[PDB]
């Protein structure tokens, strides 16, 4: 089977081709993780992938999303990733982590909580930062506000500093979140980015911040450990093509700039859109990311179906599979997977206190 294939990438060898993408858990206290988070990440581990990417973890406090988000923006809150690591790590799962900066949706509920941007008057809330002082709208109304350069500045910084940490937490791959209509996605959409300075207006001026943090961040991260980033790729808002053009083109200097597999995703950076939810829907986007920008890839929706995901990876469409709500509810889903794909000792996709009685 194509999914139960090692890869190899940079000094980094997956057991199988089963990511689990980051899915945040919103179970932090003022950004530090705790036993809920090394259970979750330890279990996952140990049910057979042979990835695991921590939650959007912010590099700085008002870059969570929600009161609950993980950080990373002290030495202290990295610190705390240390004995997951190591769990993950025994559990013969690559620890990767997605850091990230919410942008002008951050400063929100927990999904179960209301989902929305927090009240004025909650003494949980902060101000958000964003490259224009313009709300996403919907649920989330807060107008942000517009950053300075020196705000440009000490972000690119604060990415640095977290990829440190996670280099000295013991992570073995990195992420950066430049999807979902945070940050770093706010800053490349021309619907989020009116700036007429260095960081707006021209493709080269939109790309900017994203290539200048890639770049920042490579100066720390070693070259022989994975460097990836997520990206939404479209928007389903109508300028489908011309988007997906320019974020080829970006997806090249991405490479070009030392990024070694892209999770390929949506936008969502403005509500107005029209997704075409279905199962595996972005495969055939992925595919032509693959190929046109000649860049490793994963994606994600919908994959947790074994045969699926066997299929993408069959038809060069990804490198790798990323299969999240499947792995909620079945922390063991790779043991699924392997018995579904007909793989010889497939409990053995389990350590051997599980493996020798499912045998
Ligand atoms: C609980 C939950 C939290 C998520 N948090 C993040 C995250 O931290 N960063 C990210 O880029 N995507 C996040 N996502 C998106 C997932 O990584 C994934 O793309 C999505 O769930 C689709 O894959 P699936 O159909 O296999 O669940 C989250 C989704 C879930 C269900």
């Amino acid at each position: 089977s194509a999914l139960f294939e090692p890869y190899t990438l940079k000094d980094v060898t997956l057991r199988n081709r089963i990511a689990i993408p980051p899915m945040c858990q919103y179970m932090a206290e003022d950004g530090m993780i705790n036993d809920w988070h090394h259970v979750h990440l330890a279990g996952l581990a140990r049910g057979g992938a042979g990835l695991l990417v921590v939650e959007a973890t912010a590099v700085a406090p008002e870059g969570r999303i929600t009161p609950g988000c993980a950080g990373i923006w002290s030495d202290a809150h990295a610190q705390a990733f240390v004995p997951v690591v190591q769990a993950i790590k025994a559990a013969g799962s690559v620890p990767g982590i997605q850091i990230a900066h919410a942008g002008r949706k951050a400063s929100a509920n927990r999904p179960w909580e209301g989902d929305d941007h927090i009240a004025a008057d909650d003494t949980r809330g902060w101000e958000t930062i964003a490259p224009s002082a313009i709300a996403f709208g919907a649920h989330l109304p807060k107008v942000p506000r517009e950053m300075t350069l020196d705000d440009i500045a000490r972000v690119k910084q604060d990415f640095v500093d977290a990829a440190r940490r996670a280099r000295d937490a013991g992570f073995e791959w990195i992420e950066l979140h430049f999807a979902h209509g945070f940050l770093g996605q706010s800053f490349f959409s021309e619907h989020s980015n009116k700036r007429t300075d260095a960081y707006g207006g021209s493709f080269d001026n939109r790309s900017r911040f994203l290539l200048e943090t890639l770049a920042a961040v490579r100066e720390v991260w070693p070259e022989n450990l994975p460097l990836t980033a997520r990206f939404g790729v479209l928007e389903y808002d109508g300028r489908d093509e011309q988007t997906l053009e320019e974020s080829i083109e970006l997806a090249r200097r991405f490479k070009a700039g030392g990024l070694d597999l892209l999770s390929v995703s949506v936008g969502f950076t403005i509500p107005d859109t029209n997704i075409p939810w279905g199962p595996a829907f972005m495969g055939p986007i992925a595919e032509r990311v693959r190929r046109e920008a000649k860049l490793p890839v994963t994606s994600a929706w919908g994959f947790g179906t074994p045969q699926l995901a066997e299929a993408a990876l069959q038809a060069n469409q990804l490198d790798l599979v990323s299969v999240g709500r499947a792995h909620l509810a079945d922390p063991h889903w790779a043991y699924f997977a392997a018995k579904e794909l007909g793989v010889e000792k497939a409990s053995w996709t389990l350590p051997a206190p599980y493996a020798h009685w499912l045998e």
